[PDB]
């Protein structure tokens, strides 16, 4: 009544671990321990070579992320049940390196990391990941006390490259010959050869993806590679350094009271914006259930490194089965979410009346039109324009000159609070698989309500598109009137303003959702943005924004030019000083 069962223990532990089968994982790395003289053999004997089949597999195509990370959830459960033997014993095993792998300052977004965290272990290297909103101090400090070979930093949103850049300099003055890692949502091959390599005076590289962290750890730790490798970086960052700095033949920029006599064009007297039906600060609520179906899962399966987009991959040759068990798994997980309620998103909407004044909207009190409760404020694309406007997402409300009554609104959501409740639960059990899932959902789950409420927004408490059934696969191609825009995206990268969001709805009250250091947000599993009516608005990016403007903005905002330099950094069309 068993079939493999009746192996040689060593062969049985590593099938199971390319497998993924965890039920036997316990008795059998165990069982293979009595036989063995000392505990490390178990590990650098039937399992390390369980690992090397799935990096065999994984490489010719035929495996991928879902199951790689699924197997390690093996690997480690297995070295998790002789940690007693293994410590009290000689020697202990040893790695290819120990790297300190870490999320910068302010910043919470760690999904990818994991995933480098764990394609990692799963070379044998010895990964120590502080977290989230990790201090260039901590990192560091660490990377000194634990001997780390090298550094990994993690972002997510733009606040955080000023962090690694931050994090290098501190590096370079003290005095650290390791090799930099920098990698996250944010990060690019550009950014990190313009700004961050010339300021570490020790290896800085650049990785687009945990597959290819791999090799590049490699050939950082490689006693031959090395040196024939930073060298072959280094001046390939260079390259790119220069052909970036060629100010090829671009359009002009244009001056700031320019672009601004060049707004969009509209006949306002003739159009009455749409009355939002339902006034005021709301605080809804769905479950899971109710949110499934707004899911877009394409997300989903490029967050597990599964190419293509969906239901396309499903029927996908070299990946699509797995794509279709990986997004099996999930489901399954989320039903028993929406049910036991042990991950419930939360959310926040609200509509105000508002009005535009010079580049910014006026949120009013009350239908009055008498005072001003807050002030969103938007930049203005700076470049030479001819036949299009200068687009500046205030643009597209109701001017206060033409006195017509136009409105905005703004929300926040998340895939639930018990996120991390969750997700270190599955850490605490070592299973890295449904750590990884869990998060994935969240995400999709979150983002799944900014497209429901968005869409009951235009429906029913705005109220300006009543009779609108869109699908789903319509909802993701934005086949409707209006936009969201929310800070930190091309249309509005001053990630500041998430405050006033948090200010006008008070976030925090009613979903708990909290904003940190890098006007980040938590949960990790979190949306929040504007809400523009208006038919021809549409979701335009700022580009480069010279020195005039940065200053009036500065003194919109009330703050000192340096500390917007600092937010607004990407789009700076000038010198950044
Ligand atoms: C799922 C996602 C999210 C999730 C959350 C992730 C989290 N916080 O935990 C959701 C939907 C909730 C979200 C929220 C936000 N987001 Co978002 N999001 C995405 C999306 C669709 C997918 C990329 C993705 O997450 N991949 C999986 C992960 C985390 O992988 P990854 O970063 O690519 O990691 C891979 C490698 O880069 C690598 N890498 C990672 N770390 C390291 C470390 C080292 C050391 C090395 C060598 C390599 C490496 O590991 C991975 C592969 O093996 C993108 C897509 C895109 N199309 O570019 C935008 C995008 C990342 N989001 C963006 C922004 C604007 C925001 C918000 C401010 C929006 C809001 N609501 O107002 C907030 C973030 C704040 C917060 N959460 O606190 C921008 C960033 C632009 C900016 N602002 O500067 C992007 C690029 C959108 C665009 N086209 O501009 N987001």
């Amino acid at each position: 009544q068993a079939e493999w069962r009746s192996w040689e223990v060593n062969k049985r532990l590593e099938y199971s671990l390319v497998k993924g089968i965890t039920e036997f994982i316990e008795q059998d790395t165990e069982e293979a321990r009595q036989q063995a003289t000392r505990p490390i053999e178990v590990i650098e004997g039937p399992l390390m070579d369980g690992m090397n089949v799935v990096g065999d597999l994984f490489g010719e195509g035929k495996m991928f992320l879902p199951q790689v990370v699924k197997s390690a959830r093996v690997m480690k459960q297995a070295v998790a049940y002789l940690e007693p033997f293994i410590e009290a014993s000689k020697e202990q095993g040893k790695t290819n390196g120990k790297m300190v792998i870490a999320t910068v300052k302010g910043d919470v977004g760690d999904i990818g990391k994991n995933i480098v965290g764990v394609v990692l272990q799963c070379n044998n290297y010895e990964i120590v990941d502080l977290g989230v909103m990790v201090p260039a101090e901590k990192i560091l400090r660490t990377a000194k006390e634990v001997n780390a070979d090298l550094i990994g930093l993690s972002g997510l949103i733009t606040p955080s490259l000023d962090e690694m850049v931050n994090v290098a300099k501190e590096m370079e003055r003290q005095g650290f010959t390791i090799p930099l890692l920098i990698g996250g949502a944010t990060t690019s091959k550009a950014h990190t050869a313009v700004k961050i390599e010339q300021n570490y005076s020790g290896p800085t590289v650049y990785v687009q993806n945990a597959s290819r962290t791999v090799g590049v750890v490699a050939a950082l730790l490689s006693d031959t590679q090395r040196d024939d490798f930073v060298a072959r970086t280094r001046k390939e960052y260079e390259t790119v350094r220069i052909q970036h700095g060629r100010k090829k033949p671009r359009t002009p920029p244009v001056t700031l009271e320019a672009a601004r006599d060049n707004d969009f064009a509209f006949d306002w007297q003739a159009y009455t914006p749409p009355v939002a039906h339902r006034l005021g600060v709301q605080e809804v609520e769905a479950s899971i259930e109710t949110l499934r179906n707004y899911i877009d899962w394409t997300p989903f399966f490029m967050t597990w490194s599964l190419a293509g987009k969906y239901p396309r991959i499903l029927e996908d040759e070299v990946v699509g089965v797995e794509a279709q068990r990986l997004f099996k798994d999930a489901n399954d997980m989320l039903d028993k979410l929406s049910a036991e309620k042990t991950l419930n998103p939360r959310g926040v909407v609200g509509l105000f009346p508002a009005n535009r004044v010079g580049d910014d909207i006026e949120i009013y009190r009350d239908e009055t039109r008498t005072h001003v409760i807050n002030v969103s404020h938007h930049l203005r694309q700076q470049t030479e324009k001819t036949g299009f406007a200068n687009y500046c997402l205030a643009d597209f409300v109701a001017p206060k000159l033409s006195g017509k009554a136009d409105y905005i609104g703004a929300f926040a959501v998340t895939g639930g609070l018990e996120e991390d409740a969750l997700a270190d639960a599955f850490e605490a059990q070592h299973d890295d698989y449904n750590k990884i899932m869990v998060k994935a959902l969240a995400d999709r789950l979150a983002e799944a309500f900014a497209e429901y409420l968005h869409e009951r927004v235009r429906k029913v408490y705005w109220g300006y598109a009543p009779n609108e059934n869109l699908s789903n696969e319509e909802l993701i191609r934005e086949n409707y009137q209006g936009i969201r825009p929310a800070p930190g995206y091309p249309a509005c990268p001053e990630h500041t303003e998430k405050a006033t969001i948090w200010e006008l709805l008070e976030v925090e009250k009613h979903t708990g959702m909290k904003l940190t250091e890098s006007f980040a947000m938590w949960p990790g599993a979190s949306v929040s943005g504007w809400y523009f009516s208006h038919p021809d608005s549409k979701y335009y990016a700022v580009a480069q924004i010279q020195r005039d403007q940065v200053e009036d903005y500065a003194r919109r905002k009330g703050m000192s030019v340096t500390e917007v330099e600092r937010w607004l950094a990407p789009n700076l069309g000038y010198d950044a000083d």
